[PDB]
């Protein structure tokens, strides 16, 4: 991915989550510079938690078709020392017809969350001791209903509606084709994208950037300088 | 309580809600009638875990002085079993100038976050050894900002700040007199209202006067329906 249309990735989601009267905290706006002049013993938790914008295709070539576009704004270490909350919270924007692949979590229980615009498309399987997705019935709660439905099942969240993935349920989500651009909540419990996602396929989570041009914001992944 | 009070204060914090996009789980909208028709079994984890509406003038007689109105979307067992998810989620309507009086949890860690609307205060005391307000310093933590300030400090979270609020740190708030009512996230670990609460002048009930039929079931009064 290139830098420039990480910025204008990123310009596009602000408007829409301000668009959603979405608010975020000031360091959502911070350009490299301000974080620069940051005190850094006061700002450990963010660049040790990755708290902040995520922006990736996947590790393939198409953001539109296979990408997302995440804000951390919370979360705990993901063994429990030295930030002992146990639990994380992201807000999304989840373009239409971009899909997030196929993937569990080893450790993260994750409610995800229609909090509005289109409709959110939630494919899941068991994984079976492979790691192939399973023909077995999957058993989700959705809003505190518990349900069971077929391999495979493609439920959807409309705004308001969430549902609880527990970990080793695999799960891909996108918004529903020509419905618009849906704006996903996740409350879980810690999140560790380092280790704790298994995709189907093999895929790198992260992308490397092409700087074509200069950075508006600093990525999660990329605090590492301005510590 | 009257239910014609409940039923006008719920009515506008939906509005509220509606006017800052917030949208609710379709169990906010069910009416008695359609509580009373649901599969049981289906539904044991929203009334086990007292998911939904809750109104509270903290005991008290002045609602718009002392209250608040709290949707809980999801939540887990206190003990961690049978229902093992750690964390849980509220959405409030702190009306303007309207207190949450202070107080502590004993487990309960929180995330308080303004998500809209105006400025939210929260006044914030260590617990003493006899779980009175201490005069020790604060260590808080606002959106991945470490910072230190004195006892009783009262900070302000603008819309989208949010302060996590650790276990036994006692914590009061309000949104500021004037600049209107404050829609408030609270993203935490397992929330337990039976048990986790300590005010520091202890809570001191109301009962429900049913004046007119009630449009909505609150999370407290689920014991019929199950
Ligand atoms: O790629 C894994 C990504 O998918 C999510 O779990 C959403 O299901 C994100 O929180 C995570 O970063
Ligand atoms: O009744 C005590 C209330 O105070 C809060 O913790 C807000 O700080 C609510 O989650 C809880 O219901
Ligand atoms: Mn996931
Ligand atoms: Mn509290």
């Amino acid at each position: 991915m290139k830098r420039s249309a990480i910025n204008d990735i990123l310009g596009h989601t602000r408007q829409f989550f301000s668009q959603h009267d979405v608010h975020l905290p000031p360091f959502a706006s911070f350009s490299p510079a301000q974080w620069q002049q940051l005190d850094t013993a006061a700002w450990e938790e963010v660049f040790d938690l990755k708290l902040g914008w995520d922006v990736t295709a996947f590790g393939r070539n198409n953001f539109a078709a296979h990408g997302l576009t995440l804000f951390t704004l919370r979360n705990g270490s993901a063994k429990g020392m030295p930030y002992v909350k146990c639990y994380a919270e992201k807000i999304m924007h989840v373009r239409d017809a971009q899909v997030t692949p196929m993937h569990f979590h080893w450790r993260k229980r994750e409610d995800i969350i229609n909090r509005g615009g289109g409709n959110l498309i939630v494919e899941l399987w068991n994984a079976d001791s492979n790691e192939q997705t399973a023909d077995s019935d999957i058993t989700v709660v959705i809003d505190g209903c518990r349900q069971k439905h077929t391999a495979g099942s493609q439920l959807r969240l409309s705004p308001g509606e969430s549902i609880c993935l527990p970990p080793g349920l695999y799960h891909s989500f996108w918004a529903e084709a020509g419905f618009g651009d849906v704006l996903v909540g996740e409350v879980s419990s810690v999140n560790d994208d380092d280790h704790d996602n298994h995709f189907l396929q093999p895929l790198d989570r992260y992308n490397l950037i092409d700087e074509d041009e200069p950075a508006q914001l600093v990525l999660c992944n990329e605090y590492r300088q301005f510590r």
